[PDB]
Parts: structure tokens; sequence; C-alpha cells
């Protein structure tokens, strides 16, 4: 995502944390943060290039089908085995776990927040064919754009100021009350892992998204608008409740 949608996973997050959760990020934060996790939800985009070997830890590269799998698809352009957005949030889980070494903790939270927030967008979890739909040149609204970047920023941005009015917590409001009023049963299924975290699952609803929604209907040169924006809201919608709830719930089970 870009930074509306990590800055929405966070919010979400922040605030259903529990006690223990909550006094672990507020002593990893830097002071800078003033205390808010979404202020830094973006800094692992910031490390691409200064962090290099980071680069291919935001996404997955999947055939040209609806499936994921951890042994087939977890794994960097060179072939190495974990190298993926899932390989990364095992990582980082792994290295909170030993929270009150060897690794930098702020950062293990930074990169763990923003990758839950990646491992959720549907073209990170999509087909190397077309670099997770970067490749494919469209137009959102009047403008250029690829469809990467479509469900990384501009439904999210065009939602923001047409529906929202502007409002930076228009949204995030919104999704939280859908979480306790509309959407109550899913989300106990959505925090649930039978392990500390469970990326793969994740990844799996997202290729699968991305066939579904993200690709669906969308050809090289089409203008993608209002039929667009509104049939595929809802499920930008989902994505970013997910991954806030386990985003949240995750980090719980961490510091718990
Ligand atoms: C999980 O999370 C962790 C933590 O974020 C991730 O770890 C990071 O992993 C990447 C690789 O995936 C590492 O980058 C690579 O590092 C090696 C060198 O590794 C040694 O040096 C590191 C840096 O040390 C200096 O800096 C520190 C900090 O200032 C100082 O303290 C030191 O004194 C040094 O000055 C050091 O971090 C490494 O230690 C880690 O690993 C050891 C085990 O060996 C542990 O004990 C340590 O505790 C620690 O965990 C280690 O000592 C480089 O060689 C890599 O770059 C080369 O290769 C690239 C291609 O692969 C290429 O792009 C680069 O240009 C570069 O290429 C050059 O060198 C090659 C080899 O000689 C040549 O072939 C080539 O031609 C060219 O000349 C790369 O930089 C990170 O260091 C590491 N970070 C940490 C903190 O561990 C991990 O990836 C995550 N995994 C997943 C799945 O999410
Ligand atoms: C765990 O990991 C985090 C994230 O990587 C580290 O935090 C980062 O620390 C660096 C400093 O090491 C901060 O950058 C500095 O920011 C200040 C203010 O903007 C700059 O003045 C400073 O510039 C100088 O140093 C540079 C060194 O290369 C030069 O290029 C410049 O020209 C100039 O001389 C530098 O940009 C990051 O902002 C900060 N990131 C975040 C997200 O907080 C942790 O480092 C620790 O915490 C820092 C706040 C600081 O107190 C460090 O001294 C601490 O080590 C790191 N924790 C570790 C290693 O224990
Ligand atoms: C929070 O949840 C509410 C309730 O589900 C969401 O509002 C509902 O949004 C849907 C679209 O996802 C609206 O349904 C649509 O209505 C039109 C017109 O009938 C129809 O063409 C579509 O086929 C679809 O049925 C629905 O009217 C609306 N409900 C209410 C009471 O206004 C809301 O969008 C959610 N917000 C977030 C941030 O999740
Ligand atoms: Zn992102
Ligand atoms: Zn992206
Ligand atoms: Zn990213």
């Amino acid at each position: 995502w870009g930074k509306e949608g990590h800055e929405i996973i966070c919010k979400i997050a922040q605030t259903r944390l529990d006690e223990t959760a909550a006094k672990a990020v507020k002593e990893l934060l830097p002071e800078s943060a003033e205390g808010d996790l979404s202020s830094l939800c973006l800094w692992a985009d910031r490390v691409k290039f200064r962090y290099h070997w980071s680069s291919p830890l935001h996404y997955i590269n999947t055939p040209d089908a609806c499936s994921y799998q951890y042994n087939r698809d977890c794994k960097d352009e060179s072939g190495e085995k974990g190298r993926c957005v899932a390989g990364a949030i095992y990582n980082y889980t792994t290295q909170l776990l030993s929270y009150k070494s060897q690794y930098n903790l702020t950062e293990a939270l930074l990169f763990v927040s923003h990758f839950m927030g990646d491992i959720h967008q549907p073209l990170h979890v999509s087909y190397a064919s077309d670099k997770g739909g970067n490749t494919i040149e469209v137009h959102w609204y009047t403008r250029k754009a690829n469809l990467h970047h479509i469900w990384d920023s501009n439904i999210i941005e065009t939602a923001e100021a047409d529906l929202y009015n502007s409002a930076l917590e228009g949204m995030v409001d919104a999704l939280k009350k859908n979480i306790t009023t509309e959407w109550a049963d899913q989300v106990k299924r959505w925090e649930t892992c039978t392990k500390t975290a469970c990326p793969d699952i994740y990844a799996s609803e997202g290729i699968q998204a991305a066939c579904d929604w993200a690709y669906k209907g969308v050809t090289e040169g089409d203008t993608l608008e209002d039929e667009y924006f509104y049939s595929r809201l809802p499920i930008v919608y989902q994505r970013l409740a997910q991954g806030g709830v386990r985003l949240a719930a995750t980090l719980n089970r961490i510091f718990g």
C-alpha cells in the first residue's frame, strides 16, 4: 500500500493492542514517533535501497493462477527461499518474541507492521509476469496509472477525497465501526492463528482477490472509473480491516 493504507492499518492495529503489547510498542518506538505507530508504518518503504536485501520482502510473486504456496512461491528472484513478505513476517515476528539479541527490535516492529499491511494488498501477492500489476498501464479516471498503483493508492485516495471529504480519520472510523457492528463474527476468524503468525493464510486470500477483483475485467488501456471504484472499494475496506485486526492480534500474541 501507499501511505494512506499503511496508516489506516496501523491506526486500527494500535487501538486493538492489549496492555502488554501497547507497552512494548510504546517502548520500541523512537521518541520522534510521539507514541504513534502509524507515523512510521512507511519506514520500511524508505529503506528499500539502503537495505537493498529488503526490497523483495514487500511482496510475493506467483505463477499466472489463483494459488499461493509458501514452498513454491516464497523466494526472491535469485531463488532464495524465504525471501518474500510471508517469510519476512515469520522472521520479524520471531525476532520480537525475544523482546525483554542480535537484532534491532525497533526495526523488527516497523518491518512487521509494514509487511502485515503489504501482505494484505492483493497485488502484493500476484503475478510475476506483470510485476504485480505494475506493467498493466490503464487510466484512473482521466489520468495514467498502473494497476498496482491503483490498488496501493488511487482507490483509497479517491475515496478519502470524494466519499470522506478529505477527513484524515473518516475511513478509519468507519472501518472501526464496522469491525464492531457488521463484521464481528468474521473478525474473530481473522484474529485466530493456530501458530504466532499466519501469513500464508493472508497471502492465499490475497492472490484469490487479485484474480477475482484486481485483475478481473482489466485490460491494458482501459479507463477504470466509477464502476470499478465502487465495486472494488468493499474489498479494499476488507483488506485494510483484516490487516489492522491481524497486526494487532499478532503483536498481542508476540508480546503476551
Ligand atoms: C530477517 O531479518 C534480518 C534483520 O533485518 C535480515 O538480516 C539482514 O540480511 C541481509 C541479507 O539478507 C544482510 O545483508 C547482507 O549482509 C552481508 C554481510 O553480512 C555481514 O555484515 C553485515 C553488516 O555488518 C556491518 O555493519 C554492521 C552494522 O553497522 C556492523 O555492526 C558490522 O561491524 C559491519 O560493519 C551484518 O549485518 C551481518 O551480520 C548478520 O549475520 C550474521 C551471520 O553471518 C549474524 O551473526 C549477525 O548477528 C547478523 O545477523 C554479517 O556479519 C552482505 O554481504 C550482503 O551484501 C552483498 O550481497 C548482496 C547480494 O546478496 C549485494 O546486493 C550487495 O551489494 C553485497 O554484494 C557484495 O558482497 C558480496 C559478498 O561478498 C559479493 O558477492 C558481491 O559481488 C558484492 O561485492 C548484504 O548486505 C543484513 O546485514 C542483515 N541484517 C542484519 C541486522 O542481520 C534478514 O534478511 C531477514 N530475513 C527475512 C527472510 O526477512
Ligand atoms: C534501530 O534501528 C533504527 C532504525 O534504523 C535506528 O533509528 C535510526 O537511527 C538513526 C541514527 O543512527 C537516525 O538517523 C539520524 O537522524 C538524525 C535526525 O534526523 C540525523 O541527524 C542523523 O544524521 C547524521 O548521521 C548520518 C549517519 O549516516 C549521516 O548520514 C548524516 O549526514 C548525519 O551526520 C541521522 O539521519 C534515524 O532517524 C533513526 N530512525 C528511526 C526510525 O528512528 C536505531 O538507532 C537508535 O535510535 C536513534 C533515534 C538514535 O538514537 C541512534 O543513535 C540509536 O542507535 C537503531 N537502534 C540501535 C542501533 O541500537
Ligand atoms: C460499513 O458497513 C456498511 C454496511 O454494510 C457499509 O454501507 C453499505 O455499503 C454497501 C456497499 O458496500 C451498500 O450497498 C450497495 O448499495 C447499492 C445501492 O442499493 C447497490 O447498488 C449495491 O449492489 C450494494 O448493495 C449499502 O447500501 C451500505 N449500507 C448502508 C446502510 O448505508 C459501509 O460502506 C461500510 N464502510 C466501511 C468503511 O467498511
Ligand atoms: Zn505498502
Ligand atoms: Zn505496492
Ligand atoms: Zn511496502
